[PDB]
């Protein structure tokens, strides 16, 4: 049952297993999902747990009076989520530049995304809807359009359907918003003004902006063909 | 005031004044932002308003006993995010397919993205790590993966705040990124014309009546 | 008018009339609209009557108190053009294969018409909706989809008791097979060249044709090598 | 059974499957087939979900005292009929014309089927029956012969068992084997470019206000 | 303020100042728009200066008891609209045709706006949307459905806000429009040198006495 | 008649049987003008309708005392024309710029269109002015300056309240700095050539788009050298 403790005592005793065997340490404390299906049963749980204070949701998997006096033993102990930085991958470790690089600029520094977005299909409106991939700026282009507006899909779904669900769609317009503002920034600039352009005006400007306000030259570098 | 009603007010006069302004029809509901800017006030709304049956952000800029008795008057209406559809871009148009031609198998055909990025992990991570383009598929996988990391990353901030969302990614946006990095996985492998030739082959089989076709699946192996 | 016995009588004496002239064998139950100019009734005499039987219809015009005792003669009988093929078309014949060579294939040998069509689509739609021919295959091709999405529109529009629920099923099974041995021929000599399906439509036939205990237990299969 | 209430329970049952799947408005009003199959008993489930005041067929497949604690489980939501518009064939368009030249021509220009059919049928009967190709406009008129052949089969089918349908095809149905009929006859006889030409100038006479139109509207003729 | 003596009899100033400068007759009547403006006053007086019957609007900037103890000092007497008859354009004059020439044709020979749109949105809209000119005629029918894009999307926005002025841009301002997209969209279908014959020739039909001239008004057509 | 209560029901059942026949989103609240043709009157229904809740106008025409017991049935439901643009032409996507290009200049960094006037006027009027084309600047700087001109004929005429007078505003704004930046781009192509604007165009793009504080704290001017 899903409000009975037998699911709780299941999957605790699946937790006091892992501490046994792997040398664990995860504090199971509830269950929002614990699947029933009969063939002995076939248990389908999930169990959330502290990973040092941190949650993190697995998944339980355990062939079990007559449902707590049976033969007991967990097989799976496969958790949901394999983007847990298993590949460090760069997004522009091609191209020449690096995401520390890309720090030069403050965070406020680039264009809304209707603003690149406007620029991107002002210039390259051909060249992106294409059928040969032209250059990689314009191959990691395409993918960087169509996850944001998978995004912005996901966030017109949560808002759409608790009530204060609006945090949720403030936190997609900003956070990843970030990160997709700077890789539209880095890969429009790079089809325009060149790629070493861009990438000594990131150590321009990382210069500019290093200097204290009182040695500062009033004019930023900036990325212009005049 | 961060919940009076002179900020419904306000938004009831921004949303009738877009709607006589640019021709369209916005039904506002609630207010989710109101900033105060003291030069006369120069405000800073933002409005949900009800558009034939989807509710959708706006953000807006007013300025205006002394509030009310001002001319108010509205300068922009822009909304948030521009996706409203004006790219028509394929994930798979630069390597010959499309996206129909991946919908052409079933959708459960697909390996989940667990075993997808373990087979991407495992086998090119010293290529998807490097500075080359060793080739355009490389250079979307690279993309592909990092948006799955993003997408995750999010799945676990609404756990930790605030479910249905988490499976409505996996459902939704997961199959999508199942698509593109079997696709990928699957065109650095065996190589592009050879994965172009087993999707219609694939297809073609799971459509003819089985007493008819090779009796066993299409699988594409060395 | 519509239900009057003279309507019936200016049809039957029509149909005796047509027994006199052109020596057909013909009867008649019912007229379903006659319409009237008068200038001397100048009707319109859309009547069926049975040639061979069946519920055909026959529009008539004919020259007619006074309208009981005047003139009556027909100048038009003529029925509503194609009546049933005047021109013998087989939508095979140009291509090689005939229908004789077709209708051997089993009714459920051929995937359902979503499937075709789904292979159709997302095999050659970029050659289908190209300006271009590029084969005659495409151009059968093309106006058997626009057939079957006509056809479907009726489907729809009959849905708007079980008497539609019937005509929707007959509109699915009975055309619709065609529509499906039409769409596996051309999308399959697309596919696998056009005389190896026609040396697999002469090898299934051999097959289909040996009885169940003399032949290899299972069908020949299409494939290109 | 067929009508009884455990298959109304599991229609709706699996339209709010569908609705927790693909997640829109679709209203169960009545199971439309239904069949019946022991294995655990299998259902093949023609139902009918209204979709706020549009109807198309659908399908479910719920595969189920004791028949009901059971797992029932839906696997398709799926259509009957792939028009939902995924492919745009446009039949004039590998001929040179597009629907919106075609439309230059009004609706009642077109001569009636009968004078269609029998001028094919006097003019490339020979050809229309041979086994080779001689045009595209060959093979797109054999189509429209024969797809009228339906249509008139199925008219004489419905008028054998039960109305107004039959007139919805000749009428409704019979507007475009009229236009492809007239497009094709009239391609192989003058021409194609004179048809292109024609239709040209067929759209500025019926442009014209009719004060200053003359009178007779333009014509294909060789002589 | 907006409605008071002081802005009147600084308008009323500002115009005699005005029959100072440039010495004519202008009648003030009203104030359009006013802006009272700190410095020592600024003001940015739209007012209105009737000339014998017609209305143009007009502008004023009079710098100004301490603000009328003041140098009063005007500087413009603008006019709003730069349509004096300064730049003498003819739309058809670069294409071989005048205004005296399509002046042969009347008034309501033009076919309607939705007429001559969908036959340029039939034959032309793939070269009408493709980014390289084909032609002067393209670059001149673009500005022309534009055009009229921006007169009916005022006309829509009049509809929203407050009558007659709907029907006036429809037939009145929409009378050039026409004229225009019959002159491209024929001059691209027929050629140039026959829309301008064609322009002569039926000038001679209807320059006739009605006892003499033909019941076929000429037409254009290609096949 | 007009104010009576059977157009409004001719127009309500109009816009419910296009909800039958055509399926669309529909709704009605008023009809402008209904002329009559009795030959079964030909109505003319003028009637605004709204597909997406807006007010914009359906011409209906409908076959109809016996004047509410009779058939009543759509024949006709068209609107006017060109509804909002069907064919989305760019007027400046021909001469290598788009829209989006010069969507980010400001409001006002465009002189006001006396100037822009004066300007073309004063340095191209003998080259606007003949018959000759020698560019397509010259070609859409005469239609827009003709449109410009028609425009404000119009203005003239509105002021033959504030009625009219915020009307005035309007087609001096609002179209207007559409007029503005068509002037500009066309005089600035011909005086400065034209891929020098067009890399104005980018780098101004470049310079609006960088927030206030990270960007040299004055535009980029546009000249040839």
């Amino acid at each position: 049952n899903e409000n009975s403790l037998e699911i709780e005592e299941l999957a605790r005793f699946a937790v006091d297993e892992h501490n046994k065997k792997e040398n664990a340490l995860l504090e199971f404390v509830r269950v929002v999902k614990a699947k029933e299906q009969i063939i002995d049963t076939m248990y389908y749980l999930t169990l959330e747990a502290k990973d040092g204070g941190k949650k993190k949701l697995y998944e339980a998997k355990v062939w079990v009076g007559l449902n707590k006096y049976n033969f007991k033993e967990l097989q799976e102990f496969k958790p949901v989520g394999d983007a847990g930085g298993r590949m460090d991958i760069d997004p522009y470790k091609e191209f020449g530049a690096t995401v520390e690089l890309l720090s030069f600029l403050p965070s406020d520094f680039f264009p809304s995304v209707r603003d690149l977005l406007d620029t991107a299909s002002a210039l390259y409106r051909e060249a992106l809807e294409s059928p040969e991939h032209c250059s990689p700026h314009h191959t990691a282009l395409r993918q960087a359009i169509l996850a944001w507006g998978e995004l912005m899909t996901l966030a017109t779904w949560v808002g759409n359907n608790p009530a204060s669900r609006d945090l949720v769609v403030n936190y997609v317009n900003t956070n990843m918003g970030l990160k997709i503002r700077q890789l539209l920034w880095f890969h429009i600039s790079c089809l325009t003004f060149g790629r070493e352009t861009v990438l000594e005006y990131l150590v321009s400007f990382g210069v500019w902006i290093r200097t204290p306000p009182a040695y500062r030259p009033p004019n930023a570098p900036i990325l212009s063909t005049l």
